């Protein structure tokens, strides 16, 4: 079934008929525990923790670097000598990240370049010592997916057994990434499931009160 019918479902078998507030509150649990649910079962950090120790890459290629959350998580897994390279283009997040990084004691790992994507990864054979990547993680900004995905791919970076792992690819999405690499049979793709964290994203409400023309 669909989410919504999951919601209506719960509803309907625990919350009081005719009693709105006994709604709400069922619907809220019902989210409520998902969502501890998926925290506590630590979803997101199981999978990328797997694609790692399933593949064993040696050199990885990191696309954003927000807290340096995903840097740490990835490079504690590698075996001695491999790189991961980091690639993000807002200075500030660059440097909470390399701080990130040091204090959590895997800096021996970790390259760290400031700039836009678009502009390193050409430069990546030349001057980082790249052959072909064995990974790449995508957590950068959504329209540059596809974009890099393509480039990554003339720039001869890519070879038979790499893996690409797209975070975010639902919310807040990179349809157009995944149209093109489901379709493509250049590429074998598997998805799954997840929900966002805190450190991710975040939301809003506007009140906006009209004036007038006046
Ligand atoms: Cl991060
Ligand atoms: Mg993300
Ligand atoms: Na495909």
């Amino acid at each position: 079934d669909t989410k919504e019918q999951r919601i209506l479902n719960h509803v309907l078998q625990h919350a009081e008929p005719g009693n709105a507030q006994s709604v709400l509150e069922a619907i809220d649990t019902y989210c409520e525990q998902k969502e501890w649910a998926m925290n506590v079962g630590d979803k997101k950090g199981k999978i990328v923790d797997a694609v790692i120790q399933e593949h064993q890459p040696s050199v990885l290629l990191e696309l954003g670097a927000y807290c340096g959350y995903s840097a740490v998580r990835m490079a504690r897994l590698l075996s001695p000598g491999a790189r991961l390279i980091t690639i993000e283009i807002n200075p500030d997040c660059a440097a909470i990240t390399q701080r990130m990084v040091d204090f959590a004691g895997v800096k021996d790992k970790v390259t760290l370049v400031v700039g836009a994507s678009q502009d390193i990864i050409p430069q990546l054979k030349k001057k980082y010592d790249v052959d072909t990547l064995d990974m790449v993680f995508l957590d950068h900004w959504k329209d540059r997916y596809l974009p890099d995905t393509l480039l990554l791919e003339e720039c001869g970076l890519l070879r038979k057994g790499t893996v690409l792992l797209a975070d975010n690819v639902i919310c807040p999405g990179a349809p157009d990434f995944l149209a093109h690499v489901r379709g493509s049979s250049c590429f074998e793709c598997t998805h799954y499931q997840s929900f966002l964290e805190y450190r991710e994203v975040v939301d809003g409400l506007e009140k906006a009160i009209y004036k007038g023309p006046g």
